[PDB]
């Protein structure tokens, strides 16, 4: 148990101090960052989390608790939280506040594919739809836990599968209310982004290393899950 | 424990989802193949499971429940779904068509060879019959997870037998009535498919990498199965 | 991790079936070979069990029920049968009807030696009489498992010491009634061999890699359990 | 396996002996030390834990138990204590005597940053400000156990993130009341050295491999947390 | 899990039988050896236990059960027992007839000393008094491991500490009654060398690779716990 017997501890023997990492959108939008704070009582309502902020220089950048929902690493009570980047009005790299505006019910499936590579090679392990045995699942085991994870903390996913280009594969998010859909894929974005760096494997969300609409009925710009969804709901109903 | 310390997690805590994974026998070889999605509520009538698809040109072909077992490496309430190929007219590769309408009480233990050699070399990984000690057993490990795997399933496996020759095994299929010799000598047939996959050890089924009555009305080789057990039921019907 | 978080499954979660190991004894009578298949209720009355078989080429040869005893490596309510070969009269590898009809209240005790070496060397691995520290006792391990195994099968295993010669240990079948008494060592010189088969260890019983008699009053030449015992016996207790 | 099976035993059943690991300062550099001690009856007062000493030769040095928490490899009942030097008055080098005379409600929120090196080689292992997955985050699993043992033990740690030069970390000593504040940041920096000696690992805190105030009117070269806290304190809770 | 998997199995769920080691002193007073019987009902009373005896050319020597206590390499009700070798007139290496007869309340506390090496190149592994951290303590586990299974046993030893000389400690054995004081220490001496034996390392007790007198009335040339103990007592109570 080099490393192992610890990270995971019981929490309500010792104390009652609940951990609840602060995750936002960074970089040129594919990075997507976090860090970790305590709290002192278990609650899982958005309008009770005390806000926070960080510096963006490394620019006084305010954060507001958005989703609160569990995390894979951690169990019991412990708590991720979706925040958005505000400038010191929503900074410009949130690409939030539009969305939050157009949609204040379209159900959203987005589609997401995502490749995995070696992370000490950076190229993918090693008839193809599905297909099991040598050569074919390199990695399922961690399709099995990223699959779970996001089960067990509370993203809306409805399946996944592989296709032809080696170790790539897809998963789906089905019945997400619309900006729920913007939070739902990025959660489920970077719980994988962790569950990989666990190994030697790095997933890579991009092409080269669909979007349902089911509303209740109707009564009325590259790769971003809100900007497509925020387009898309524009000129249909709602 | 890198990656393992997921994939066994719980779900009776955090969602009521069950995952139910659906299988279809693949091409020209015997390569059944299946790809992951979700459900609702844990249920085990094949009757209220939806009928879905998938697309063939990776075309359009369609799937129905009719075999929910429960899963060997996924446990809790999480279900294997036994499908086979229909294009909406049964799909010449299906040939289950014509075995249900002839069988809709003829039992079968039809016998079945699983020899198993390593993965990169593709040779065995080390007075033969059932041979206990060095140079006899070249991993039971593997074989003794698949039997007990298939006894927790829900597949009605009786027995299984060492070979003189170093590699082939065999496992008795029990007493299967008529029709379910067509599941519950494919998915548990499938099961082995993944368990040598956890392994640097691969199946090879063919003969080169017996036929069975048990009839109540007392009148009385794996790769192609269905056209075995309904041309025999045929001479020798109800 | 990988291949070693099967093998260990519930049995009455799922099926209330029982599974069986029939042991029979090889040609030359130091190879004990057996085979697994499965039972539906679990009994461990040895009348109740069914008579089974084998092919004696790899020739039928007949087995019934001799011993039931539980399981080591299985657990649960796994149970090892030992069992004698019959011709379809007694077969004369057997050598076990003349001591069944010779028994037909001794208490015995037999002692049994055994060398470990490497696997592909045939040395033992790494003064010496019951030794502790550097360059004493080598594979203690494989001993402290093979000791409690025995104790939790059914074998009345009482006691095991170390020699001088390097890699030699020595274990006491204990105090056990008539002809039973053999049987059980055979189980005992069974178990051993699955055991060091986890190690990757060649067990070496031969001479170049006791008998105990205690009765109540009158009853109310190469290494044999059977022909050793039924020799000491004809002499004064029958 | 490899020791790693002990040291975890349990201690409700056997004997309820206690143990107490006595922590005082070192000499010239930070390097907290300790040994063990037992005890009989298990109690979290320090006002009742028996003084003890050591030889400041390798001179007598007597210590007394100021600090009783919990412990992070020993669980249960094992109980870590902090405790300051003195000379058979105050030894110079303990430079608690002054803040513990001048404290007798200041908050106290001191920062700490802690640079991973690898063990032979002095070099780090392995947009980087509290980045994610590869390239960004190297042994977090060592971060993460430290996070958990420090809320685990009785340190009321608050936060904890990265930064952009490679290979450090930051960690919120939190809001506790008087020189006790101080005292917690030793503890836990203690706790520190303990985990990273598991993965061979060399922590530096020196600057070439801030303070918060509150009070109860508010709310809530040296690295010293007794100097700094002290000197602060003096020109404002004097 | 291979060959780890067994040696923790439960004892009362199949059968109350337990073991017990009996332990003797080796020829050359530094060797402490051991083999192993088996009792049927857990008696902890010294009496009550069978008189056994060995082999001394490896010469009948008999051996008495003196000390019982339980067992850290098995737990559940197997027991350990020191012994002291009988000839059938005690045998001049046993040395334990005369402080019996000396003895026949002073509670002594004995010091040892204690060096690591590695098993091969019998060097040691890997400012240095109770050292923290990298270059300072080598093998906390072994030390950690043996702490508490001797607190487990009934060894109530006191505290262990670090010291200077690379890879060597030191460990206290305090609050003992009679001579039993004595046989305490080599039994605590006995289980250090099992859990070396795990480890791969080699303990040297040599000089080169303190004792405490408290009565009930107070105050009103080898390392022998023996002789040391009844030289020691012939001045001052017997």
């Amino acid at each position: 148990s080099l490393l192992s017997d610890l990270c995971n501890l019981n929490l309500s023997e010792s104390t009652e101090k609940i951990i609840a990492e602060y995750i936002w959108i960074g970089g040129s939008g594919m990075d997507l960052r976090s860090k970790a704070r305590t709290l002192n009582a278990p609650v899982s309502d958005p309008s009770k989390l005390p806000q926070w902020n960080y510096d963006g220089s490394s620019s006084e950048v305010i954060l507001y608790p958005q989703a609160i929902y569990k995390d894979p690493f951690r169990r019991g009570n412990n708590i991720l939280v979706m925040c958005d980047a505000y400038t010191p009005e929503p900074i410009p790299t949130n690409k939030r506040f539009d969305a939050a505006k157009i949609f204040s019910e379209p159900w959203y499936g987005i589609e997401q594919e995502y490749t995995l590579l070696q992370k000490e090679v950076k190229w993918p392990i090693g008839p193809y739809y599905c297909g099991i045995g040598a050569d074919k699942a390199f990695g399922r085991d961690i399709v099995d836990a990223h699959y779970k994870a996001c089960l067990y903390a509370g993203i809306n996913i409805s399946g996944i599968n592989g296709e032809v280009m080696p170790g790539q594969w897809e998963f789906q998010v089905g019945p997400s209310v619309g900006i729920s859909s913007g939070d739902q894929l990025w959660m489920a974005r970077y719980i994988l982004e962790r569950i990989t760096e666990i190994a030697g494997v790095v997933v890579s969300f991009d092409p080269k290393p669909h979007t349902n609409y089911s509303t209740k009925s109707m009564r009325s710009s590259n790769m971003d899950p809100y900007i497509v969804t925020s387009m898309i709901a524009n000129t249909t109903i709602l």
